[PDB]
């Protein structure tokens, strides 16, 4: 009745991928702040990149019941929206197993938007981060 | 012109403290199953409320110019709205020092929406984390 | 003539598997609030489980000439003993590869057991845990 | 109903201290190799301190509860005992502020006694742990 | 006879700092990849800086026997020095205890170096790293 | 333009392997202090043995664009050289994947540096690290 992970034992090796994306959506000033170029605290873009990275290859720590993995590769894009007043995250994560990586994934563009946050929070104090979903996981879904 | 923390030495001590939501939004017999009692995983909100707090204590480790700061107080409150079709998560972070912890009350209530997305997957594959945000932080904000 | 670990490189892929547990004794007051439910931190073995889970999956960090490893499955499971005044923990770890995974049974159930004691420290200053040993593992020892 | 930590705001900054013990029990010639000098794996007291030192370190990443807290002294002494078949494991913990610090004296104790255990595995299969439990805290207790 | 940290009880409170320097020697190509602009790998100076911030922080966590510090400042600057055929690394980091922070320093040059090297490996298999050193410490030492 | 690790998918299975070498420049009496036997810290060659080996299973985490990967071996081996006034570092990671471990061993020679300096701080105020760089990695170069 109370937690407990599932057997991966046997499921056999596939090559396995999942792609999320993340909005962080704020006021012009700010947004306009990340492309020129930016806030105190430095590259923002480049910062939450990395984040996102390093948060992904860390999510068997932050998730309980998840599953140490071998990732094979971890991609984390920024893309201003300057008509939404906002920054869009995408992210991809790939690994040959058994597994799936929808939570790398979606945690890899979690830790992006909250070091977004975190480098314009002085700026504005009422960013909004969502929505947080999947696009395509990989039967299986696409987008 | 690139990332480079601020330094927090003449800022002096005080009693700081912050709150943040987030939610998660699915299907009505995916929020049911977490109601009666659950997924194949276990007790949704009592792993998502851990996964929150031990969360909160690394946000120093997850992102890139945040301060290790000794946090004095860490909440994770989870809600089912079957009215909404999804489930609200309310945190609070506290402590005495100068740095606040906002980042530290985001970042848990990000985990734990990661970790109720986590126990659910297998039954609902277009979960949707969002909105993620300030209500709180202590002048300030309030709410 | 100092720390060296072994090669596992040729040894073979094969099904691993281990079990272990641990005890924690206390005062028939604290053991009934956990039955009751609870001491002012929260629900005991919820807590302890996901602990002992995390702690599994960690062992290769805290056990230095350890090997890390895909984990595979981790069960932590409490049993509260009121005729023996104590609390049984049972682990279980599974994984296909070389190296076995008995550390991270007992871990897990030292983790568990030392989250229990945390729990309820402030109700009794003398609970002791032990004793944490195998029960099994997998020629092999079985129990 | 479930987890919440407790507010150490207003609790006054003092000197705390703790004190545990553990004991590692096994056969004649595996205690023997250890003072002879040892397995295949090293050093096992040096090793078995040092990873005592470094687990007190991360409790607070450990234990969910925990408060994490700038540790001022940890000393983690092993003795063996022929008489008894055993290792005898003493740990010290000290900091100035206002948590005590019985979890982290238990878990440097705990993990110090994981890594005698991992370094001797090979030569015996039922080695126990225990008893683990605090001699000393600091009213308070004393030994 | 073996490891054992000193107390830091009696030391009282003061302003710490330290500096250091680090050097990774190349081809006159792969630091002019470095330049213009870069590697299949990306930012070199980027990814080094938030490499050797987030590595200070966690210098307590690599070296057995240091103590865990609220950083109140930690900068890592690089610069191409053609000339030389070289990379430049200069770190500081600062906070408010008794504790002196040069370690701190010289793990965030250390790492800051090693991540330069992974992101040029592929193009170069014979660069050093070196020397690694002290500037500033702070009665104290300077340069 | 920024961080973007590259994909290790296709790239078959093979068994890996790198030495590394690190010198910590020294003293006489600071050198002769841990031949002799050492420092107020403790014994210096077999703390900095074991950092050296954790570092090495933890490169993943310190190094932003790495990949996690099962280690099968790790050695650090300590060499007084008091002809020099210096300590000789040699390391040696190898594991079976497609990856190769050369900034295990470069991380592991680093950190195993760094934990000499730390127990000759008090000591000696100028010591200097360096050279750091590769020996062998396993086509590919050697030594």
């Amino acid at each position: 009745g109370e937690a407990h992970m599932v057997d991966v034992s046997a499921k056999a090796e596939t090559v396995r991928e999942a792609r999320a994306e993340a909005f962080v959506t704020m006021r012009s000033e700010t947004l306009a702040m990340i492309i020129d170029g930016r806030h105190h605290k430095g590259d923002v873009f480049a910062t939450a990149r990395i984040a996102g990275i390093q948060a992904a290859k860390r999510t068997w720590d932050l998730i309980p019941l998840c599953h140490p993995l071998m990732l094979s590769k971890v991609e984390v894009n920024l893309q201003a929206e300057p008509e939404h007043n906002r920054v869009r995250i995408e992210t991809l994560c790939r690994l040959t197993g058994k597994t799936g990586v929808e939570m790398e994934a979606l945690t890899a563009a979690s830790v992006a938007a909250l070091t977004i946050y975190d480098m314009c929070k002085a700026v504005q104090k009422d960013m909004v981060i969502g929505p947080v979903r999947l696009l395509a996981k990989s039967s299986g879904d696409f987008k």
